[PDB]
């Protein structure tokens, strides 16, 4: 039995970033860049107006002037020189004609006569409301770097730089199976004696889908050593990067996941000091030429299964996908109610957290409510839980208002407000 | 010109939740439930062992007993009665045979002889390590309610309850187009005079994809009133729920988005007191029978375009998708450097935030670094920005260490740690 901190260090040290691939612009969204991106031309590539108005010679000052050209885009005003005593109409983003050195916004002008004459109402300064060439992005500047995750603004920067095929780290492909003679499919209606619906598989498929990985659903496997070996061998040779099993890892006489992973590869650990999730097994299998496949023998209890996924599998998926910061967000928060910690193992207590203007202490902060009974068979304890409170193994009652560390397990930008 | 708080109230009051649909179990992930879900049978539906060990009559106490059956799943031990002086082998999740009232874990037992006899080493108590029928979920209990967002544990609860077709609120379908005679596709190589690559469209497509909505990409539209009217009429009749345009909303003589939205429907506002994002237009159009279509005339400047999407379009998508809490997460944080606020409009200053063990004041908390120059044409100011600092319109220099409100715009569970 090892502490969670050691089990995580072992998984981190074994897990390796996947080889990079080339994907299309929209396939790059959510992925980590595997190359730097440099601007092939400046932004703007021409001196551009910041305003709708008139391009002027700043030293002319207020007065009435003829409008000698109009510039909105492309070749508008090409070959025209704005000289002292003239002006040109411009729209925001329009190229500034040669000779003009400032822009006066349309609100500081007045059209005169029934042609093309305008009264400039202010004294402007050279460079006003003009974006010089390369103002926003210089030619050859690095706009994105290796190791940077691609979000909507990074997609915008790739499109600005004319990059439509991108080198990125791919997401791992994950195989998932359930084990047990007591399981039936979730489509089952009336249950026979000693049967339950398989809930872990669909839960894990959804959890892997939220991590943006492809899923290989290998179904229900019975408590038969030869049958489980065949499905594991088929998963290892299929090209997946991670295999997730659940169940078949306790102390029963038909629990074959641990001995099969010891036979096929290297089991680094099979027991972790934590509440819930004690029988977690982690192994590295080499596929026959070749490549490595990581295997997590997740506990069968629905709570322990999801908690082990959230703590151990999520950072592994991220490390394989090239994240330089794969750890989950940990924050400090105040308890809204008393919680008894466990005397033996540190507990990952499920909670519903929210940011409050007053966290109970007079300053704003996160607060947590327990999801109720924490029994590992009670999947209702995971319902709505956006965090796991890290309770040390003291056995004491942590009073309401005391502070604890919490791992945030669901989209902090999708948090329901107080 | 109206404040952002009013513009948001107007959008909220006009935006209506979409009609619910029936989807498959994995299509339900990320969606909001439009019906309550009740358990059709208890969990466990039979008295189940918590441990691998032996089912006993608690009052027998320590001693040597014959093993009369073995129970792991289904019909194992059906018709067998564990009487005083006997025991049954059980695995975790196995049905407890009739007559047995407690389980002694295998670590508190010893197999005796070369058949089927075991020594119970402890005095157990009635009910120990047994999950009674309905312990985790009672028959007919409500396990999920209308208005609840479906995550991995909620998928697990639907599978537990045997629900594979779910009534949910769908995501809106969003049409997106860019406007401008100066734009070229992002595939363009060498740019001609007065041209830039269209960056807003791919940025917005990515931003809508991150919100899990279907995208209708309507391409680049030129600064021609008849051409833009045709594309808007085609978008309105196509069945989309939201139309996003960018550009063509400033003070130029070829900016037709505002007058076209006034002609086609009801424009509620066209100017907002904010930095950046002043020319934001919002309208409601009725499609010819029928249904309503929401239109956002987003500003052309790349920064203003994305900031307006993050503040106004994200909560609208969420409201249409049935979220009861569509507002973004707002937190309080300390500045890592001084920032000058604007004297006229409240600014949405882009920042990179992280949670620190010491936020500078001695207590843990969020801290923020500015992304640098905030000019609305500088898309590099959005790069890596996971928050918008809400700076009031005071014109003062907010010193390093002072506290501000911040809107979190990117997955708080994907935050890079300190
Ligand atoms: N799709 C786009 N991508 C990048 N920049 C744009 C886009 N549309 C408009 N702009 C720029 O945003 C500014 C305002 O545009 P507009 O409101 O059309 O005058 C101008 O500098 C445009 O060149
Ligand atoms: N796929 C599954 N869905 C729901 N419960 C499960 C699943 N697999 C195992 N269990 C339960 O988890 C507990 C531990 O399983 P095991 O480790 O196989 O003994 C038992 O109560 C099982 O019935
Ligand atoms: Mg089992
Ligand atoms: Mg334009």
């Amino acid at each position: 039995m090892i502490p969670t901190e050691e089990a995580l260090r072992i998984v981190f040290g074994v897990s390796k970033r996947l080889p990079p691939v080339i994907v299309s612009l929209y396939e790059a969204l959510g992925k980590v860049l595997a190359e730097d991106i440099r601007a092939p031309d400046p932004l703007p590539p021409y001196p551009a107006s910041v305003k709708d108005g008139y391009a002027v010679v700043a030293s002319d000052g207020p007065g009435e002037y003829p409008v000698i050209t109009e510039s909105r885009a492309g070749n508008d005003g090409l070959g025209v020189t704005v000289t002292p005593g003239t002006v040109a109409y411009v729209t925001t983003g329009g190229p500034i004609p040669d000779g003009a050195d400032a822009v006066v916004q349309v609100e500081d002008t007045k059209v005169i006569g029934d042609s093309k004459r305008v009264k400039i109402l202010i004294q402007t300064k050279k460079g006003t409301d003009i974006r010089r060439v390369g103002c926003d992005i210089e030619k050859d500047a690095t706009v994105l770097t290796t190791g940077e995750r691609i979000g909507a603004s990074e997609i915008g920067l790739l499109a600005t730089a004319g990059v439509t095929m991108v080198k990125v780290y791919p997401m791992p492909i994950v195989a998932i199976l359930s084990t047990g003679d007591e399981l039936v499919e979730p489509t089952a209606g009336t249950l026979g004696r000693g049967q339950i619906r398989d809930s872990n598989r669909a839960m894990l498929v959804a959890a892997v889908m939220q991590q943006q990985c492809k899923v290989v659903d290998l179904g229900i496997v019975r408590d038969d050593r030869k049958e489980l070996e065949k499905v594991l061998d088929e998963a290892v040779s299929s090209g997946v990067d991670i295999i997730l099993t659940s169940g078949g890892v306790s102390m029963g006489d038909r629990d074959f996941v641990k001995p099969l992973l010891e036979e096929k590869g290297k089991v680094y650990f099979s027991k972790v000091l934590m509440k819930p999730g004690k029988p977690l097994t982690f192994a590295e299998i080499r596929a026959k030429p070749g490549k490595t496949v990581l295997a997590f023998g997740l506990p069968g209890n629905p709570v322990s299964c999801l908690v082990c996924f959230n703590i151990f599998v999520v950072p592994t998926i991220r490390q394989l996908a090239g994240w330089t910061s794969p750890h989950p967000l940990r924050v400090r928060l105040r308890l809204q109610e008393p919680i008894k910690s466990d005397p033996i193992a540190p507990e990952f207590h499920r909670a519903i957290i929210k940011w409050k203007d007053n966290d109970g202490s007079g300053t704003p902060g996160f607060v947590a409510e327990s999801t109720g009974h924490q029994m590992s068979s009670r999947l209702l304890s995971m319902r709505s839980a956006n965090a796991l409170l890290e309770l040390p193994a003291t056995g004491n009652v942590l009073s309401a208002g005391s502070s604890v560390s919490a791992i945030i397990v669901s989209d902090i930008s999708a948090f329901s407000i107080d």
